[PDB]
């Protein structure tokens, strides 16, 4: 696929690389606002192409302009979230640049899916598809999805890949793990010894721990993020539990659930999920309605 | 995973040593009744993993009871289908096999799933889990799946990466394309011009046109069949045409819908196609239940 | 890397798979004289094209003219002894007028027996750059052996078989190295290896048979080596300058997006021996079969 | 392989990332000073290896005294001229006394710069076979250069960087090939490639920095070559014997399960010269740096 990468901070270089070494990405166009850098990452990843055979074709510019023709936009652009921030003020400053990129990127790129990164991440989703009228999906809780995997495969000292499920609801410290949808080689969740309030605070709280020690969460998100575009890039049909569109009383919200993942987006899969996590799911887009919807009053103080 | 093959045939060995070189199976055990075919094709494993520094266990045997512990047990034993053969002739002959199979191995692999192979594929699983009482999916339509996606992208001359959609119901010949799925770009199929009847035929002939030719379906279905074991295996939840039990008036049937696959399967995704799908999907299970009925009053003739 | 594919039975197919879904092949034409043979493995390649999100091109054709503008050229038509030379020899003198002029600059990779011997008499007709897979197979069955002898990972063997093609191939025990120590410091009986090597492609073909699988995969990573510039060393058989004759004995050459040098300098004093006796042996032998099949007489 | 990684900042955290998804690493064991950085590491490996069904075990760990058992031992700790060989030379010296005895057996390969100086140090005080990356990022540099400047792929263009390391190497000319063609036939000035090689890394630290992503990359497929047995020709700086000393200087060298040979006797004369000049230099600095260290005096 041809994509565009807005923000190449931290995680934008990640999935960004990610992606590229992946075979995802065959055409990547790399854009921030700071000078030279995506230059340099450029040459970086020429430098990684060469010992891996990959001939994809890479720019980094510092001008908005080049980002067109692209199949997927990525945006990572944004002050990064640490603990102590609300939702609400990180909403008041990075709502602006999608705002802002709501304006300029439609213009050069038809028919592109929007991928949002940057946090408050399901409301920077929202925000920007109102504004930007383009199809727009978040990354969602694919990260803390799987979290939730590896952690009980640690905890029962069993390959993750006999791990499956998913966790969905609101971004972050308001995720819901699905536990109709958990399952250990291939059985309820409920035959086994694990405590699921455990598994739901070590979901939560890990990226803070990360935060606080390294001073960001990249390897993680970054790989699981170009895991997203990868599926659609190959249309390979993974059941991922990212973000999508919703219209909601009656105004645009983004919320996560089990979603099929491919050339096209999806359907998503709240409808067949048990009748506790369709209830979180329902508690979910009430209370991102009523957080969302007070966020973009207060934005809407863009005084004079 | 840990793969067990009954059958090293020319489709056995295509799954063998595609699901082997992606890395899907750490761990097989491969098996035939021909004296010294497994163990000639283990060498030949063993040849090609050098080259690639693959460490996999490989263990070719003509001894069933060395197929024990298995996660996975892949069944592609039986004659194979040449055109002016029935399927109910096809049946008669095969599911003798599957009964004599459904005896031995539930006893050396507990929890393991069953994936069926051999034809015709969707009855011989229904056979195969009515007398062995493991669960057992058939690969099913995932491979019809995918000859309509690349007959789709060759016509309309674009990467096979821009089509979605699903093949699903009855196997073979009475297989019918989900149009609801199908999806160009991201766009309804009905906004561009393919001729759907050219392209349900298509479909429905190229394996016979194969093997007239060539002798035998291989490259096709056995990379196809490689990569459900692998999203099994990997637990990638894609979702896929394959399978699945299905209790019918009231017996076990096996018919085709788009199904979430991963460490644990599914749900199918039925009821999320429109209404002219799942009135297809109905109507497959009605014929279905009439042939299999049928053709297991005829085998029970197992006289005296 | 463009690769065109010159027979599309058991061996051709097999390596035409691999290397397509390594990704080392971005387009490939296929041929074969048997009619629609192609065209059907064409489909098969789409079908598994579509489940991995492959785009590579590929073109199956009846018609050799098709086969244009390609990097690489693999060769692999053959027919079912020092007949077998002289049966084949004849595929690839008419090969060799046809190929080069609709693929300016192309390498070529024999396959097709006596590789060897037949990458040979194509280079002298075609006067085109021509490889033979050689001893690569042979190399990987060796390290093989050892592994699963001494119940190792085979990731913990190095080593080469070269010189001569087939049942006259040498063990080269200078380069045999177990968990990167040299071979004599452990429990190797070398006459029990270098038989295994002989013997188990006539054993999996009375069996099955042929060999698919091995040598197809082996051989897909030369092509993998080349079109990725990998500079991996392996025992193929480069072209030399031999009494005035270009002859192909196999030794271990670094393998890239430029092919070459040849390592048999850098052996130790016995194994240089005999690789000398492998090029002596196969000039008299390659010579004896030039005469036999210049009787190409007119009744 | 089983490897352990000593240093667990930018560039080691790259490498073990590139290295593990490549399936080059089964099992490793990570080590930094500083507090809780192994352990948040390895949860950010774990989320990323659970959505790629990779199932290698990873262990983070501010105990060096865990990193035992390894193949291979990967050395990237580090402090921020000449000056820098003593600072860090000290590092070396105390994991020289440590990883041995826990480590029978592995192989090192050293990151932390100087890096081939600090190999040296390394293979003096802890006796093991020691290697360093050497010039091959500045080999991969090099052909991602020109493949941009001549519009090609890079898939096109081989050689090799050799001799000493950073602004003191070589670009081995005798190696260059553009499209399996020597490179005297094209369009390429040389100064301004080997001044690209120096430069870029400057350039890449001013603006970012410094480097992660392509010397991660590079680095873990030396990891990789070695750990599937691969035999790429690479040109890493081995140890080699000088003036009763032990040196490192990078060549073209064949990497595999066993490390060796170096190719420097295939080179052509200028490039046998200027690696010469090498080894003569890089012994006298090296010299001139051990006494400089041997001031490690008691006040
Ligand atoms: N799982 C996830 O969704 C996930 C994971 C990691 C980070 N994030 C979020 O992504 C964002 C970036 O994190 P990071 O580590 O890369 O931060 P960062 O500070 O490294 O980088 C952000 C980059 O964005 C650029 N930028 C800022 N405004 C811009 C604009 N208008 N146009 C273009 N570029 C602009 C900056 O120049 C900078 O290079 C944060 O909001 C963070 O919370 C989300
Ligand atoms: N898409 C698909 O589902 C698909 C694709 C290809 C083939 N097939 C089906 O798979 C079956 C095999 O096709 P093939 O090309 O490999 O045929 P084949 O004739 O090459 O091989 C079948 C193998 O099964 C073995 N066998 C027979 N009975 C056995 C028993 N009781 N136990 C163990 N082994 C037994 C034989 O020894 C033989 O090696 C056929 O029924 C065919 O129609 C299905
Ligand atoms: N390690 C190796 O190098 C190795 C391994 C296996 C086979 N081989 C050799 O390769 C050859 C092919 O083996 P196979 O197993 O594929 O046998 P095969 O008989 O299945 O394949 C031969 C194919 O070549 C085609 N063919 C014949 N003459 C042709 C011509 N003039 N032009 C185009 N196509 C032509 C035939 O139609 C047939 O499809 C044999 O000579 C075999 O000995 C070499
Ligand atoms: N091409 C190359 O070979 C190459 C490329 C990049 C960096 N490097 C070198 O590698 C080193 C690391 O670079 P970086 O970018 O990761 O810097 P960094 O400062 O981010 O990483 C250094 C890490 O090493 C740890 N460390 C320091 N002393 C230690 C000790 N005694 N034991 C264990 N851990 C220790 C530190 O805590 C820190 O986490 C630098 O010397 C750099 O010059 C080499």
């Amino acid at each position: 696929a041809k994509v565009g990468f807005i923000g190449a901070g931290k995680i934008g270089q990640t999935i960004a690389y990610s992606a590229l070494v992946s075979g995802a990405v065959d055409e990547a166009v790399i854009y921030d606002i700071i000078p030279e850098l995506p230059d340099k990452f450029e040459h970086e990843l020429r430098h990684a192409f060469a010992t891996k055979g990959i001939k994809a074709n890479v720019l980094g510019t510092n001008s908005l302009d080049d980002v067109s023709g692209m199949d997927i936009v990525v945006i990572s652009a944004g002050k990064p979230r640490k603990p102590g921030m609300s939702r609400r003020d990180l909403f008041v400053d990075n709502a602006k640049i999608m705002i802002d990129l709501a304006q300029k990127l439609p213009s050069k790129n038809p028919g592109a899916i929007y991928l949002m990164v940057a946090n408050p991440v399901d409301m920077m989703a929202s925000v920007f598809m109102k504004y930007s009228k383009q199809f727009t999906i978040s990354a969602g809780d694919q990260v803390e999805t799987m979290r939730m995997r590896s952690f009980i495969a640690k905890k029962l000292k069993i390959p993750v890949t006999s791990v499956d499920g998913f966790v969905g609801g609101e971004h972050g410290e308001d995720a819901v793990v699905l536990w109709s949808t958990v399952k250990i080689k291939g059985k309820p969740v409920d035959e086994f010894n694990i405590n699921k309030d455990e598994v739901s605070d070590y979901v939560k709280k890990i990226p803070g721990e990360i935060i606080r020690v390294i001073g960001g969460t990249t390897w993680g998100p970054g790989t699981i993020i170009a895991d997203i575009i990868k599926s659609i890039a190959f249309s390979e049909n993974r059941v991922m539990s990212i973000a999508t569109p919703k219209e909601y009383e009656k105004e645009i919200i983004h919320v996560s659930a089990p979603t099929v993942v491919g050339s096209s987006i999806g359907p998503s899969l709240e409808s067949l999920l048990d009748e506790k996590d369709r209830w979180h799911l329902n508690s979910a887009m009430k209370d991102f309605y009523e957080a969302y919807k007070e966020n973009l009053k207060q934005l809407e103080q863009a005084t004079k």
